[PDB]
Order: structure tokens, then sequence, then C-alpha cells
């Protein structure tokens, strides 16, 4: 799996052990191994949400399955909860886009995982 | 909605409001409130089009529903448009993805659109 | 063609004229003309993969048509390839994305692909 998330939160607010922690909350939650897990956070960014530039976060979420209406649902509790307590983002002002990758459209290892 | 523009424009091109008018702009053409519009402005990019390194974005509009042959035409006029106008780049040095997501993969405020 | 690389490898790593070679070898691969290129690289990036901050890669590939388990096997052979040649990236420390886009879903010149 592989998560993203933009924010214009700074670098600095970035607490340390965050990558680590995210890395370990999706292991447990899409219940694949933390080896196959990437995460990748970028700061100070130029972005605005509802037409205002308090803290806000765009992210995604892409798996090889274990996407679906109950799994978003408890992902997004999982993830807007991080940024909120870690990054002090509003959870209404979080959007998480989820894709449900085939294993053939995703390139590791000089081949995919098909 | 969520619009991304990637581009190798610098920082100091990009005009003060630009923000602003992508979410009013964009409220209008999607039909959508502005308070559901995010917008999302990288400027200073390493990238090429074509092998050229002269000015050209790479661009995203993620939104539920509002997405298709004619709405995308356009929304491809518009948002070129403005690229132009505002940022300085030529219209046929701008790529712009659309995809439309279901409610169920789109996460916001601890839970799902769905 | 549209590749984008985000990587943790710092900028001064990432060799002159490799721009030019990813869109070169990306319009070899893919058979589509070199104008329809466009390549994008993210270096000095806050990622992890599998937990560690070792050299890693997440990227994208969102193609009109030219994307299958085959071709798709092809390109990340070429490019986990040039990944490991120029930015010294393990290639069982890259994921891609690939993305086979309708040509209505992308914008371009003011209009769409249809």
């Amino acid at each position: 799996p592989m998560f993203i998330v933009n924010t214009n939160v700074p670098r600095a607010s970035v607490p340390d052990g965050f990558l680590s922690e995210l890395t370990q909350q999706l292991a447990q939650a899409t219940g694949k191994p933390p080896q196959y897990i990437a995460v990748h956070v970028v700061p100070d960014q130029l972005m605005a949400f509802g037409g205002s530039s308090e803290p806000c976060a765009l992210c995604s979420l892409h798996s090889i399955g274990k996407i679906g209406g109950a799994q978003n649902r408890s992902y997004s509790k999982l993830l807007c909860g991080l940024l909120a307590e870690r990054l002090r983002i509003s959870p209404d002002r979080v959007y998480i886009n989820y894709h449900d990758m085939n294993a053939a459209n995703v390139g590791w290892n000089n081949s995919t995982f098909a």
C-alpha cells in the first residue's frame, strides 16, 4: 500500500516518528505486512480547502485490494485521527482518495505484482 | 472536488489571489459549493513536456460526479485559460487528468461521502 | 504519457540529462510520439518504504492506452533500471502505479483527446 499526505502544515510541525507511526497503523488497518507499506508526507504546500488556508490535507491511499465501503470508513477514522492528533488538522479539512489497484497495474522490482 | 496543478513556473510568478480564483471558478464550473473545493498549486517543479523545459503544467481534477465528455472539454477550456492568463503557460503544454470518484472512495471527516 | 517520480534521493544526486533520458525511453517503450510525453521528478521527499528511509521511489505512469500486463512489466523493467542506474535506488524499493486513462478524461490544449 502507498499513502501520501500533502499539507500546508509546516515541516517543523511534523513530529519525529510520524512516518513510522503511519507505516505501523496502515499495516494493521490494511492487514498487509509493514515491509509492503510506503508512506510519503509533503509539508509546506500552497493549498486551500473550502476557500481558506487553515491547516488541511489532501491524501491518497492506493492498495491492491482491501478497499471498499466499510474498510474505507475505517481507514478515514484512523487517518483523520492521526492527522488531527499529530498535525493538528481538523478532520473536516481532510480529503482522502482511495484507489483499489489491480496487481498487474502496480510495478515493483523490475516487474509487476501480477 | 480537488484540483492540483504541478508546474515548473517559479513561485514568485504565481499571483496572489490564484488559489481563491481557482476555488471560485471551480465552484461555478462544477456546480459544487466553494466549501467543498480544494486547490493545491506546486511551483518550481523539475518537469518537461515533449522533452522541453519551457513552462508546462501537469494537473488533476478529482470530483464525485460532474465528470464526463462535454464537462471535461468545458473544464479544460476554463483551466487552460486560467493557466495561460495567470501563469503564462501555453495550453498545449498542459495535461489535466479528470477522475470521477465514487463517494465510498473519498474519505472526509472521519468517514467517507457514501 | 505522464510519468512522475517522487523520491527521498537528494536533488544533487539527480544527474543532468535525466528528464531527457526519461522522455526518450518512455517514447520508445510506449510507442507514443515524444511530443506527448511529460515527465516530472520530485527529489528530497519525506518518505519511507517498508518503514525504512533508505533510497526509495513512489511513481505513476498515466497513459491513454498502452497499459496492460505485459506492457507494464516491460515499463517496470525499464524504469526500475533507470532509477537504479541513475538514482541508485534498489528496484525492490520502487512502486509504480499504472493508469489507463480514457481519452475523454484527459485535458490538453483547451479540450480533451476524445
